[PDB]
């Protein structure tokens, strides 16, 4: 009876990529069209560098402080959202349109940055564990920068599951109720700046820690027990932010309203 | 532009400030520190811009933060070009020496724009798209570890923004020793409270202040200390606590022995 490791199946993968072309949606209807692939990688990077703040890398300043790892935890959910939206673009952009980066070695357009101390590291080599430890996140980061740089979106997602794994979160779980959080605030007038984020005293992204504290590794992945696994984290998403009945999602429509699309 | 003597000597206020803060700096930081810190710094000058598409989207870029952005990558850029120049030759990272064309890929805007000699920065800076592909690529400068460019590209960024990068760097100088002075390391410091970031309280400091006033390779060590000292005075800063541009200099020239 052997044990499902942290690799996302493929089919399992194609349904993610489905909730977050709905979110794309509600962002813009023609998000494909309108988006740029320097959008994602521009995106990717703001992330990266907010996802670095979380760790004590500044020599001058709060020394005897231990890196946020809550943070970092929702900082590689929102890189995921930004690199499958990235992949999902790349596959329907036209070849004429394909930035030539792209298509050039790796080798050519980048370099990797090591830690100092020794360490293991994903089976790329550009993202370093423990993760617990700032030089090993530090050049973690400044490498999916240039692999953003190089639009290798699908590399970039490949490194943030490893990178889940070793922080030890459920990242699909983490997705879900980061999707349904980004969904809310679409709904709540995070565009015209009517939202609030931080209210009462906590910041929103807080919140959802609390929401998937029930869902297991297999449970999320399992194609069996997914469609559920993933209705029940929308919805303590959903409940713990006020969210009516009417306004909500399940993971079943997001699936219907793509296919949908697709026509 | 910058006459040479007056970079050469911002670099001995940068020493100074660097040296506050860890007494033997040059052998404790490494270039990938500094290249880091321009990074982060040229992240936080883009999230100065309504880059965000799903946000706040009649947001204004706030250009006030974008020539503190630009100083504090002036800071970092300098103490990297330092820092290399100190590096023993075999401990030179490889890409430094390579053709620019090999190391980077230029991101460009998509509307015509002007842009420095290099091709990196575009103009208008008031412009968001321009202010992007500047900064992707002043990040890959830093990896490359082209410290010597960036303070170019820098330089030309403040001209095409309108504002005294120099004036600018001496009152952002003065408030990272108020910083250090007021306990900064520790936590008995906070750059931003109630709403106050300190930052924000420099540009009344230098309103006034003329490129010709700073950059005189004669008469600017007199208007960069009454910058010092505006400063200090903003920040109600005790006489005794205060230095002076000779101080920093003599600090810079006793160190070097
Ligand atoms: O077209 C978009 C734009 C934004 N986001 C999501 C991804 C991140 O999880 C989240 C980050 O937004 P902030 O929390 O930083 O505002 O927004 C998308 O999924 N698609
Ligand atoms: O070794 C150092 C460390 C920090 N700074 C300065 C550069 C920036 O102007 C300022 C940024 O500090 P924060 O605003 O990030 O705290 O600190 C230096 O000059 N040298
Ligand atoms: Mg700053």
């Amino acid at each position: 009876k052997r044990a499902r490791s942290a690799n996302i199946p493929g089919a399992i993968l194609h349904s993610l990529a489905e909730l977050q072309d709905g979110l794309n949606a509600m962002i813009d209807p023609s998000w494909r069209a309108v988006r740029s692939l320097d959008n994602w990688a521009l995106a990717i990077t703001m992330e990266s560098t907010e996802l670095l703040d979380s760790y004590p890398w500044k020599w001058w300043k709060n020394l005897n402080a231990t890196p946020d790892l809550a943070n970092v935890r929702i900082e590689l959910v929102d890189i995921f959202h930004f690199s499958l939206s990235g992949a999902m673009q790349m596959r329907s952009t036209p070849d004429d349109e394909i930035p030539a980066a792209s298509l050039k070695p790796l080798k050519e357009v980048m370099t990797t940055f090591l830690p100092a101390k020794e360490c293991t590291s994903d089976p790329y080599g550009f993202v370093f564990f423990p993760l617990t430890d700032t030089q090993n996140a530090i050049a973690s980061f400044r490498n999916i920068i240039q692999l953003a740089n190089a639009y290798r979106f699908d590399v970039i997602i490949e490194c943030i599951i490893y990178a889940a794994e070793d922080l030890g979160f459920n990242l699909v779980a983490y997705y879900i109720a980061k999707h349904t959080l980004n969904c809310i605030r679409q709904l709540s007038g995070y565009k015209d700046g009517s939202y609030v984020k931080v209210n009462n005293g906590v910041e929103d992204n807080s919140l959802l820690h609390n929401c998937i504290k029930d869902v297991s590794l297999d449970e999320v992945l399992d194609a069996d027990k997914y469609v559920q696994a993933w209705n029940s984290i929308m919805a303590n998403v959903y409940e713990a932010f006020q969210i009516k009945e009417s306004d909500r999602k399940d993971a079943e429509r997001w699936f219907a309203l793509a296919k949908e699309n697709r026509l």
